[PDB]
């Protein structure tokens, strides 16, 4: 039956997987002829030989143009390289907290995930292929060398050439391999059980089907975005939490497409029908909250205000809270909270592999990031959908509006005004430049103690470095993660950089009753103009604005 042949293959250089995978234009998964293969081989060619049989790896994708293509040839490879069985979700369909679910759940050595992330997608679009490894988490930076590593000097791979799978229907499909005697056996589960299962475990979906339907149910609008969170939607707060079904929005995900870009959903909420919005992105592992009205809830504001109320949520009462965590450059909203209970607050490199690293110790429970990203020790990926449930959540409990919440969490913690300011595609030379300036300016001995006026406020500093972070479990330094400016008043400005794009957060932190509830942009104007004004960034790169302002 089913033959294995090894295709002599010539190498590509271009194949380093990242945090994320390798990204790449999707007509180069199909003009370079063996580029997907290539690289699927140099990740299976990480397992060893005598683990294989008994291995497991999850697959699945967000919909996107070619990802069911891409299955297919992950299944080819796998099975000629003697990976004993696949896991994937019916019609290749997989939101990436679901893999790294049925990663854990399985106790699969890992799975490959077919997403892009936020990018675009049809034929003249983008495709990407992402590695997670058994503990339901992206592939380490030493995991992603030895495959770029592969991938540069492969020769020939193994593939079954007449091999298909039928990924419409559900159950247990095998494979006889030609001249072996164990089968290839390929799973194709429901997209959304082992998740919703999962979801139902840790929330109080008898409080949350009270909340969405009957007389006084809260009204919501949950736009998936055409993405991979679409199923995921339907199935859980509709079909099983009673929320009506035109709750839904943009819930099927197609093949083919920050705060721009739910300007759809904001325009809904906008009109005052509904208590409650959110968005997804494309795989499922980023969140935007929104209020009746349209209320913004910002990422940084939304993991403090689920830290302050994180007792309504029934995995945390019965877990623990072991710790919280956020990204360097995230507001300290939730360090207010963490400070008023006696569990640990980490500030880490922006990344995900920090985080799970803390989780792994049993050292972090509830962490949170300004990329629209929250996430628990539930898995090992940030988790959209459950961000949203855990909202609800708080909502049920609260029994107020979104809005009153937060109002109510300022006046206790005080308000962490926060902007993010994006110039992209800058000459790198000029940024490069600008950063080599500030830092060396920052550095100088007569710098902390400097105070710089709006006036009326003032401003003095307290500390000022390029953010060093030791890892407690790897044990890893990682340097020069971004220039610090740190203000006496707990307020911060933050330069990152990544042609090229500078970041610039403004984090301005206000107790005063008669200032929580101004306008942010003009609450955050002197510490704006004091960044602009030390960085020099129009003289160092010709803005006179940024490209993006969340
Ligand atoms: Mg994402």
């Amino acid at each position: 039956m089913v033959k294995i042949v090894t295709v002599k293959t010539q190498a590509y250089q271009d194949q380093k997987p990242g945090t994320s995978g390798l990204r790449k234009r999707v007509k180069v998964f199909q003009s370079s002829a063996n580029y997907a293969e290539n690289f699927i081989q140099s990740i299976i060619s990480t397992v060893e030989p005598a683990q294989r049989q008994e291995a497991t790896l999850v697959v699945g994708g967000d919909g996107r143009f070619y990802m069911k293509e891409a299955i297919q040839l992950i299944a080819r490879i796998a099975a000629a390289n003697g990976i004993g069985r696949l896991v994937i979700g019916q019609n290749g369909i997989l939101s990436t907290p679901a893999v790294s679910c049925i990663i854990r759940k399985i106790k699969a050595i890992g799975g490959i995930i077919l997403t892009a992330s936020h990018n675009p997608r049809g034929p003249n679009g983008d495709f990407g292929i992402k590695f997670n490894i058994s503990n339901g988490g992206p592939a380490p930076e030493a995991i992603t060398d030895k495959i770029f590593q592969i991938s540069k000097t492969i020769e020939e791979y193994a593939v079954c050439p007449d091999l298909k799978v039928d990924l419409g229907v559900l159950g247990k499909q095998q494979f006889d391999l030609e001249n072996k005697f164990k089968p290839f056996t390929v799973e194709i589960v429901d997209s959304v059980e082992a998740y919703a299962t999962m979801l139902r475990s840790i929330f109080d979906f008898s409080a949350l089907k009270e909340l969405l339907s009957g007389p006084n149910r809260l009204k919501i609008r949950i736009d998936a975005m055409h993405g991979v969170v679409g199923p995921y939607v339907k199935k859980i707060l509709c079909e099983e939490l009673g929320a009506p079904a035109n709750s839904a929005v943009n819930c099927v995900p197609l093949e083919d497409f920050n705060l721009t870009y739910a300007a759809d959903l904001v325009e809904t909420m906008k009109s005052g029908e509904h208590d409650f919005g959110a968005a997804f992105d494309g795989d499922g592992d980023r969140n935007m909250i929104l209020g009746k009205h349209g209320f913004f809830v910002n990422p940084s504001d939304s993991v403090a205000v689920i830290a302050a109320n994180i007792f309504s949520i029934p995995y945390f009462q019965q877990t623990g809270v072991r710790g919280f965590a956020r990204s360097m450059p995230t507001s300290g909203a939730l360090d207010r909270v963490a400070s008023a209970t006696k569990i640990a607050l980490y500030e880490t490199p922006t990344g995900w592999k920090f985080f799970g690293n803390l989780m792994d110790a049993s050292k972090l429970s509830l962490c949170g990031e300004e990329s629209f990203g929250t996430g628990s020790d539930h898995i090992r990926e940030k988790d959209g959908l459950w961000a949203v449930l855990a909202w609800l959540s708080i909502l049920a409990t609260r029994k107020q509006s979104v809005e009153d919440i937060l109002k109510d969490h300022w006046q206790k913690y005080g308000r962490n005004f926060f902007t993010r300011y994006d110039y992209e595609e800058v000459e790198a030379e000029g940024a490069n430049k600008m950063m080599k300036d500030l830092e060396a300016l920052m550095f100088d001995r007569s710098f902390v103690g400097k105070q710089f006026s709006a006036n009326d406020k003032v401003y003095t500093v307290e500390k000022a470095d390029n953010f060093e972070y030791s890892d407690p479990v790897d044990g890893s330094i990682s340097r020069n993660q971004g220039l610090r400016l740190i203000f006496t008043d707990g307020s911060r400005i933050v330069f990152r950089l990544s042609g090229a794009t500078i970041r610039l957060y403004i984090d301005s932190y206000e107790k005063d009753v008669a200032k929580i509830n101004q306008d942010p942009q003009v609450m955050l104007a002197p510490l704006i103009s004091i960044a602009l004004k030390v960085s020099q960034l129009q003289e160092r790169t010709g803005r006179t604005a940024p490209t993006v302002i969340t």
